[PDB]
C-alpha cells in the first residue's frame, strides 16, 4: 500500500534525489553549535543514519519519542546535506568543494537571512505527513544538542494516487512543471547529477540548490492569459510549447510568428534557462508551499526551487545568470526571498554512515 | 488513480461533516467589514455557494485565477459556518440560536484573539494539499471585498490509501483518535448531529466548536509512558481500553485493579469525556498542525479540535466543562489556545444557496 510502501536507504547514493518525488517534504536548515566540531559531526552523523535507517523501513528510531508514528514508513527518505560553514567547523577547508558557496546576488533577489545559509541540511520526504512529522522530531531530538535550528521549509506535491507515476504535475501558479528534466535511471542523469570530479569524498554524491521562490500572485492575476504563456513560452492547459502541439515537444528556439518575431521569447523563460547539452542540466525535484494570508487576503505561496547537480559553477549559476540579465519575463510575478547551497555526500551501506568519507 | 472522486456539493446538509475526513484541511476565519450588512453578505454567500459548485466538481469557478488547478477535485468539500457577529451586522440576532455564543472561560484556556472568534467560516478538506491551495485562493478573491482574515488554520492527517477508510488514525502525540465517535448513516448520528430543534432557518444544519490545541511535545517526551496511557484510560499501542485488549472494546469504568482502585482513572481524558447516551455525543473530527521550529528545537504541533453537534449547551459545554472541572489528567500536556463558535446551516441544491432561508 501506500504507506507500507518503502524506499531504501542503503545505496550508492543517497534516497531522496533519483527517487521519484514524494508528496511532501521538509528541507530543515541548521546551523552549528560553537562546541559542535569534527567529533561531535561524527557522532551526530552516526545518530541521524541510524535515525534513518530505521525509519525508513518502518521501524522505531532508537530513543524514538513515538515509536506508534514509526510504522508505515510511506517511502519516507533521508537526504543529508553539508553547507559551507560545516567544514572550517570539522577543521576541513581543504575538501570544501571550490564550488560550494553561497551563490553571487541577482537583480531579482530579495533574499532573506531567516530562508538562506545554513552548516547542515537535513532533507526529509514522505508520501504521509504524519510520518513526514514524527521524522522531524526525530532528527531534531538527535540533532538538538549540536545545532540551532536555522529554518523549516515545508512544502507539498500532489497526495499520492491523485496522478499516475511520472505524469508532470502542477505548480499554484497552474503551470505543468518539470517536463524538461533529466530522467533517473539514464546516463544524461548521472553525467548532470553525480559528482565525479573534485574532492574525493564528495564522488556519487551531488549539489543542492535550495531557493525559495515566492509567486507574486496578486501580479499574476492581473496578467493577460496570453502574455502569461508568452512569458513562459509554454501553453498552460497542454505544457506544450507554443510552437507545438503537445507538453514533450521540442521547442522550436528558430521558430517565429506572423511578424516574424521569434514565438518563444527571446527572454521567454524556457528559452533563457535551456541547455543543449543533456549532461550538463539540473534535476529540478520542487515543492510548492502556502502559508497563511493576510487580513486583505494576499497570499504568501510559492516555489521551494530545490536544484540538484554535480557543478553549480558550470550548470546552475550560468542558467540564474541568463534568467538574470536575459530579462526573463517570468520574473515580473517571482521573487527569490531564500537561497542555501549544500554538498550532498554520496550513500552508505549496513556498515557505514553518511558523510563517513568526509568526517570518519 | 483518486484525483477523479468528488463529493456532492448539493443536498439537505453540507458536506464536509458526515463526509469522512479528507487528508487536509483549511479553516478560514473571516471578520465582516464595517459596510458588510446583510444584502453584502447575500452577494457573499452567492459567490461563494457557485464557487463550491463548480469547484467541488472538477469545474473552474466564475472568474477563476488558475482554472487548470480545478480539475482532479480530490473529493473536496466546503463547509460554511455563521458565527455571531454574523447575525449583528446581518440584523438577524433574533434568528441567532441561543447557544451561538463564544465559549465560557475554563481553567486550562491560554486563548488567543488571533486563534479566536470569527463571523464568517469557510471550512475547505480536500485528499490533494494543491486542489486545496487553489481553493482556497478563489475563496479569499470572492471574500476579500466584504471581509478581513482573521485567521487561517491549516490541518492533515493520513494522505490517502495510507490507511483503509474508517480506519483509526493516530495524533501527534502517536496516540490512535477518533475511536468513540457517531457514525453517519445511523439513526443516533442524525439526532446528534442535525438541528431539528431551535430557529427554523438552521434545521439540517449543525453547529461548530473549533478549537486550537496546542500539544506541549516537550513534556510529553519526557513524561512517564505509562502515565501517558493512565492519563488517557487506553493503551497507546493497541488503543484498548485499559480494562480490554482491543481497541473497540467498551471502557469498563467500574473496574479496579487488585489493590482497589480504578482501572481508568476518576481522572483519566475518556472517562470526564465519556457520556452515556449515543445520542448526546459530539461528532470529533479533528485535523493535526505542525508548524515549524524555535532555534532550539522546540515544536509547535497539536489538534485543530473540530467538534460538530446539534446544541452545542447540551453537547459539548457539559463535557468541556468536566475535563476542565475534573482535573483531566491530559491537561499536563495539552492547551486550548484558540477558539470559535460557528452555526452551519443546511445544504442547498441547483438555483439555491448556502444561507439563503437566513439572509435571503
Ligand atoms: C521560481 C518559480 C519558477 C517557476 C514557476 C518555473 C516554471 C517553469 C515552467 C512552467 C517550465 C516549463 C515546464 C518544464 O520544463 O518544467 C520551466 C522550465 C525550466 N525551468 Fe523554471 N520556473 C521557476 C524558476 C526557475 C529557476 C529559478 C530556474 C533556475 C535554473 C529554473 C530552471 C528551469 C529549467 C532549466 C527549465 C527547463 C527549460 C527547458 O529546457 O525547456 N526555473 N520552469
Ligand atoms: C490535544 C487534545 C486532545 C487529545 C490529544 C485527545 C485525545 C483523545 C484520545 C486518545 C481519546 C481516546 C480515543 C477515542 O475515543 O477517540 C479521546 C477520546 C475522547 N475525547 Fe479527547 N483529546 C483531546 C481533546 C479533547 C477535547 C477538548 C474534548 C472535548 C469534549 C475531547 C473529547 C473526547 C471524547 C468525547 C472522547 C470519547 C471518549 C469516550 O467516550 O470513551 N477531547 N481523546
Amino acid at each position: 500500500t501506500t504507506g507500507t510502501a518503502t524506499e531504501p536507504f542503503h545505496g550508492p547514493h543517497q534516497a531522496g534525489i533519483a527517487t521519484p518525488p514524494q508528496a511532501h517534504a521538509v528541507f530543515l536548515g541548521l546551523d552549528l553549535r560553537k562546541g559542535t566540531g569534527r567529533k561531535e559531526l561524527g557522532r551526530l552523523m552516526r545518530l541521524l543514519t541510524d535515525d534513518a535507517r530505521r525509519l525508513t523501513q518502518g521501524r522505531p528510531a532508537l530513543a524514538d519519542p513515538e515509536p506508534d508514528l514509526a510504522p508505515l514508513p510511506s517511502r519516507l527518505t533521508f537526504t543529508f546535506g553539508f553547507g559551507p560553514g560545516l567544514f572550517k567547523a570539522a577543521g576541513l577547508e581543504k575538501q570544501r568543494p571550490e564550488g560550494l558557496r553561497p551563490l553571487p546576488p541577482f537583480k531579482v533577489d530579495r533574499l532573506e537571512d531567516r530562508w538562506s545559509g545554513g552548516d547542515l541540511l537535513v532533507q526529509i520526504c514522505c508520501d504521509d505527513p504524519i510520518t513526514l512529522a514524527h521524522a522531524l522530531r526525530m532528527t531534531v531530538k538527535d540533532a538538538r544538542a549540536f545545532t540551532r535550528v536555522r529554518w523549516v521549509q515545508r512544502g507539498f506535491r500532489r497526495s499520492p494516487g491523485v496522478q499516475s507515476s511520472g505524469a508532470t504535475q502542477r505548480n499554484l501558479m497552474g503551470q505543468l512543471d518539470g517536463t524538461v528534466n533529466p530522467v533517473p535511471g539514464t546516463a544524461d542523469f548521472d553525467q548532470a547529477v553525480w559528482v565525479q570530479d573534485g574532492p574525493e569524498w564528495l564522488r556519487g554524491g551531488t549539489t543542492l540548490v535550495l531557493r525559495r521562490i515566492r509567486m507574486e500572485l496578486e501580479k499574476w492575476d492581473e496578467a493577460d492569459p496570453a502574455g502569461k504563456e508568452f512569458a513562459v513560452g509554454r501553453r498552460l492547459t497542454s505544457g506544450a510549447p507554443l510552437t507545438g502541439r503537445h507538453e514533450h515537444d521540442e521547442p522550436d528556439f528558430d521558430a517565429v510568428d506572423s511578424a516574424g518575431f521569434p514565438v518563444i521569447a527571446e527572454n521567454a523563460h524556457i528559452r533563457l534557462a535551456h541547455v543543449d547539452s543533456p549532461r550538463l542540466r539540473m534535476l529540478r525535484r520542487p515543492y510548492n508551499y502556502d502559508e497563511g494570508l493576510t487580513a486583505d487576503g494576499r497570499s504568501d505561496a510559492g516555489l521551494l526551487f530545490a536544484a540538484y547537480q554535480a557543478d553549480i559553477d558550470r550548470q546552475f549559476i550560468p542558467v540564474q545568470r541568463r534568467l538574470d540579465e536575459g530579462g526573463d519575463l517570468l520574473n515580473l510575478w517571482t521573487t527569490p526571498i531564500g537561497s542555501a547551497v549544500f554538498a550532498i555526500p554520496p550513500g552508505c551501506d549496513e556498515n557505514g554512515w553518511i558523510g563517513q568519507g568526509l568526517l570518519g
